[PDB]
This record gives structure tokens, C-alpha cells and sequence, in this order.
């Protein structure tokens, strides 16, 4: 009667040189990373990705523990993961691995420290640069629960880790969210776990009816839906990052500003607008065929940002009109209406953005999550 439901995930990509780990690098080193789950549970599995690496990657050991903030853990909580009973595993080029199931007291919104000791790794690294969370690197094998990381090399990126799922009853399910930096959390506080999907998770957990609903943030900073951008496009990654998650019953699509922002003139921008509409229809249809409800987020303002052009704003309005009026999404989450300045509706609210008039700040992300009707997540 129980099956796997995702509680935390992060979308993988090939890490760009500028986002690579600092010295001493991952090979023959130990890396501690912190994630913030949504729903809690008692039996977990941990997923690790090598999808964008062309060499095998060996994890000599992986441990999990309750994070106490920073690089510290509660050592009495530490447990070793296994992979077919063994502590060590090698991922094949392009492939992922899933740990053996493990018992762990996972509480809602718990901060979990995942500590990996690596052997040989791949210089093309699979990871998630926009972690909004500091990770900690030490040379050598520092897998003891009493290892001192207080002086580890800090890096504000995630590498390798991909998801945590837990066993749950029929009442439990997850929302998967596809987006760019506005969803990945540029402008949110580092180590504050306060991206808009985190704020939604908080609202769900506090509302008794939605307490068993988890949140899978598949945002990628700088991502595009159609072509270009950072990381694999939303269309390319849709199957892996959305359709293959466990227990997903709803998908929020909130993405496309970077496609619009890349266009050099009216004709290209109008073509992107139609391309985004077609891509939304495609992803709606594919999710529907798997029983998933799809909610569309309107693209938020860009005036006063580096992206603004009169013809890009036109394309944004074309897309938003289709989101609001086509009826093809199962419901509309009107982030544009929530985030736009009432006195200048083409620009973000000044106090709710990070200075660039594109990415919200922490208040903005709370306003965004607060504008979501939780009755959209029933059963
Ligand atoms: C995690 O993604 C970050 C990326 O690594 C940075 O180089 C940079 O990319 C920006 C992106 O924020 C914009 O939305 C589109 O233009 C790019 O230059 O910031 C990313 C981030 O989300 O922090």
C-alpha cells in the first residue's frame, strides 16, 4: 500500500567551467552537501546522477545525517548508504544510481547533510550550479561522522546529488515544478532555503489537507524552454526531470523568459512566443497522458531589466494571454499579477526584487508562493 514519493530533487546539467568545484576538486575528496526536504517519512532512497558525464564516477562512501547548520551535523544521526549492499558504487557514463532503501527519521523541512567520499570522478561534472546552498569540500576520505568540516573549502553549488524519495501511502503525492532562475532561486537567500517552491512547501505543510504533498523544484538557472540557455532545455529534460519523478500528480510550468530575452528582433520574438505556446501544449499533453494535472505560471515582468525591449514585451504579452485564456492549462497561477507593480504593471514591484528588475528577492518569492491557491492540490 506504500510507494515512492519524491520529497526533494534538483535538476542536473553539465557543470560549466566557471561553476566547477574549487581545489582540491572532487577526485579523491569528500564533499558535504545540504538539502531541505518537503514531506517527511521513514524509509528513503537517494538518487545520484552521472547523466552529463562522459567518464564513470566512483563514490567510495555516502553518509546521511541531520544538518545542524553550516557544515555541522548531528553525529548520532549519521548512517551509511549502500548500493546492492556495498558502500561503494561506480556510476556509468550518462547514467544514474539509486541507493538501497534506508530507514531515517526524516521530518518535514529537515535539513539533510549528504557526505560523499569520491574516488575517480569525471572532469565533465553532472551537477546543479544554482544550489543557493553552500557545500563543503575536503581533500581525502573524511567520511567519519566526527570529521571536522569547519575549515572545508566552500562552494555554492551542488554536484552529483539528484533526489530523495520516501515510501508513503496513497494520500501522499508531489508537485513537480519546471522553471528557470526565478524558480531555481536567484535572489533567494543562500542557505535560507527560501526559493518560491520552498515557500509553497511551507504553506502546504501548514495546511492540514495538503500536509502529505511534497515539492520537487526542477528549476535550472538560466534555462530555456526551446533552445539555448543554460543546462538542457525544458523540452529536452521534461521526461527525466518531470515524468520520471515518483508520485507526481501536478506539474507547474513557469518558464520562457530566457527564450524571449534571447531574441534580436520582433520577428524572432514573435516566433519564440508561438514556439513557447506549442511547447506548453506538448508538455501539457505528455503530462496528461500520465495522469498529471498541469498549471501554467504567467511570465513575470521584465521592464527595467537588461532583457527589456519593446518587441520582447510584446512576445511576453502574447504568451501570457494564451496562458490566461486558451484553457489548455488545467489552471493558471498568475505570478505576473502577483509580482507586477500596481502603479506600473509592466515592471516588478520595486521592494520585491533583487535590483535587476528580473529576479525577485525573498519577499517576492514569499508573495509568489502566497498567490497559489492550495485547493489546486487535492488528493
Ligand atoms: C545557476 O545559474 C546561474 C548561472 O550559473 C549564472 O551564470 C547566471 O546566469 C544568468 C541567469 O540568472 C539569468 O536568469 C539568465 O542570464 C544568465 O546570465 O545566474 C544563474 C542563477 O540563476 O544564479
Amino acid at each position: 500500500s506504500k510507494s515512492w514519493v519524491g520529497t526533494w530533487a534538483t535538476a542536473p546539467q553539465l557543470v560549466e567551467p566557471r561553476n566547477m568545484p574549487p581545489a582540491p576538486g572532487l577526485t579523491n575528496s569528500t564533499l558535504r552537501q545540504v538539502v531541505c526536504v518537503s514531506i517527511g517519512g521513514k524509509q528513503l532512497q537517494f538518487r545520484f546522477s552521472n547523466r552529463f558525464s562522459k567518464s564513470p564516477v566512483t563514490m567510495k562512501t555516502v553518509h546521511i545525517a541531520v544538518s545542524k547548520g553550516g557544515s555541522e551535523i548531528e553525529p548520532s544521526t549519521s548512517k551509511e548508504l549502500t548500493f546492492n549492499g556495498q558502500p561503494d558504487v561506480t556510476m556509468e557514463p550518462g547514467k544514474a544510481v539509486i541507493s538501497d532503501p534506508i530507514s531515517f527519521n526524516l521530518k518535514p523541512r529537515m535539513l539533510v547533510a549528504i557526505t560523499i567520499s569520491f574516488g575517480e570522478t569525471s572532469p565533465d561534472v553532472t551537477g546543479h550550479p544554482g544550489s543557493r546552498t553552500t557545500s563543503y569540500l575536503l581533500a581525502g576520505d573524511q567520511s567519519s561522522p566526527d570529521a571536522d568540516f569547519s575549515q572545508a573549502v566552500k562552494t555554492d553549488h551542488w554536484y552529483v546529488i539528484n533526489g530523495i524519495d520516501l515510501m508513503a501511502q496513497k494520500r501522499a503525492a508531489a508537485i513537480a515544478i519546471l522553471g528557470n532562475s526565478i524558480t531555481d532561486g536567484r535572489g533567494s537567500g543562500t542557505n535560507k532555503q527560501d526559493r518560491w517552491p520552498d515557500e509553497l512547501a511551507l504553506r502546504l505543510l501548514k495546511n492540514k489537507r495538503t500536509r502529505d504533498i511534497g515539492v520537487l523544484n526542477m528549476g535550472i538557472g538560466g534555462n530555456c524552454v526551446l533552445h539555448g540557455g543554460l543546462g538542457p532545455t525544458a523540452l529536452s529534460r521534461f521526461n527525466r526531470d518531470i515524468l520520471k519523478q515518483h508520485g507526481v500528480r501536478w506539474l507547474i510550468i513557469f518558464e520562457g523568459v530566457n527564450d524571449i530575452g534571447g531574441t534580436p528582433d520582433k520577428e524572432a520574438a514573435d516566433k519564440v512566443a508561438q514556439g513557447l505556446i506549442a511547447a506548453y501544449d506538448k508538455m501539457i499533453d505528455e503530462a496528461h497522458a500520465k495522469g498529471i494535472k498541469v498549471y501554467g505560471g504567467t511570465i513575470t515582468p521584465i521592464k527595467k531589466s537588461f532583457y527589456y525591449k519593446d518587441y520582447r514585451e510584446t512576445a511576453r504579452q502574447t504568451v501570457n494571454k494564451w496562458i490566461r485564456t486558451s484553457g489548455h492549462f488545467d489552471a493558471v497561477i498568475d505570478f505576473d499579477k502577483a509580482m507586477r507593480n500596481p502603479k506600473d504593471t509592466l515592471t516588478l514591484r520595486p521592494e520585491a526584487q533583487s535590483g535587476d528588475y528580473l529576479h525577485p528577492n525573498e519577499l517576492g518569492y514569499r508573495i509568489m508562493a502566497g498567490a497559489i491557491d492550495l485547493s489546486l492540490f487535492k488528493e
